[PDB]
């Protein structure tokens, strides 16, 4: 009754009064210098006590107290590992987080609680992890679909977590046979995420993955403006939306809130020339399951 892989679907298993206690294996920034921010992937042990899938989520409760004395409220991140874990055995899980540091209206610099808290981990230390969470992301069930994924930044997160189990892992019961497109929007080069893991899916998968980067502040389209990654699927504007028009296309977008107002121009461009209203097309899309979105 759904088009996503729900089948026994964990949901809550660990909640936020009795969350789990998991270690911290790896914390390795994955940016480099002329990043505008950090960018940070962690793998955490779980005893196999998460069973977490493909496009979920788990909550992190960062150590000590609010201001009002209390745990700090949990934050969500989409789960960056596969079910399996990045080592094959489900007894690990991953997140791919920004270190989130601002300056306010009155000019002092914050720091985010709970990014900085995961990014300052050290290998040993108690994370404490409620989840999983979430459904919307779940990938489809079928192993034909043409899975096109549109990531900025972290936003990158549960698409690893699809392609390593498109491409990194073998399954009897999938055995991927489709199209998965991977648009990530990020502003340098320094800022890419998963550069090597998704360059080398696109060594070894060439039939079934294809992968475009958009690096706004050193590419740019025809006219000279910055290559977001609406700017991006300009370029394959028509197959997109040829693409949409069947029924075995899903699309997902994940990650900065704001990234969906850039991309619905471009939709809105080509549903228009067909006197169709995007804006109300979208809603029969996401009813469908195949237009599923994340944004924070
Ligand atoms: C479903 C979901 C999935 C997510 N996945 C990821 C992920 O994969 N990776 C990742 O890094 N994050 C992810 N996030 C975001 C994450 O949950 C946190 O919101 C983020 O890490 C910042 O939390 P923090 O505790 O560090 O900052 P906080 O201490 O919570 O500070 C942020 C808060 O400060 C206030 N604020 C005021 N001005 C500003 C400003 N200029 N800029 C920012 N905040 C301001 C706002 O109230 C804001 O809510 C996800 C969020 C959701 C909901």
């Amino acid at each position: 009754t759904s088009k996503k892989q729900d089948e026994g679907l964990v949901t809550n298993k660990y909640k936020p009064k009795e969350p789990y206690v998991g270690r911290c294996l790896s914390n390795t920034r994955i940016t480099g210098d002329d990043a505008p921010g950090e960018t940070w992937h962690m793998v955490f042990s779980t005893e196999g006590e998460i069973p977490y899938r493909e496009g979920q989520s788990i909550g992190i409760i960062a150590d000590g107290e609010d201001k009002n004395g209390k745990p700090h409220k949990l934050r969500l991140y989409s789960i960056a590992s596969s079910a399996l874990g990045d080592f094959g055995d489900s007894k690990t899980v991953s997140l791919c987080v920004k270190r989130l540091v601002y300056t306010n209206d009155q000019g002092e610099i914050v720091k985010g609680v709970c990014s900085n808290f995961l990014c300052d981990l050290k290998p040993g230390a108690d994370v404490k992890i409620t989840g999983p969470v979430g459904k919307e992301m779940l990938m489809p069930k079928d192993p034909n679909a043409t899975v096109i994924m549109l990531a900025t930044g972290t936003g990158i997160a549960p698409f690893r977590s699809f392609l390593w189990k498109m491409f990194l892992e073998e399954h009897e019961d999938y055995k991927f046979s489709g199209l998965a497109w991977l648009f990530l929007g990020v502003p340098t080069s320094d800022s890419l995420l998963y550069k090597e893991e998704l360059e080398k899916m696109k060594e070894m998968a060439p039939d079934n993955f294809r992968l475009d980067f958009a690096v706004s502040r050193e590419q740019t389209n025809a006219a000279g403006e910055k290559m977001y990654i609406q700017t991006r699927m300009a370029e394959y504007r028509e197959e997109l939306w040829e693409l949409l028009k069947k029924d075995n296309t899903y699309v997902y977008m994940c990650g900065l809130k704001g990234m969906e107002k850039g991309i619905d121009d471009i939709m809105l461009n080509l549903a228009a020339k067909d006197g169709i209203d995007w804006m109300q097309y979208k809603k029969q899309l996401k009813k469908g399951e195949q237009w599923n979105v994340e944004v924070y």
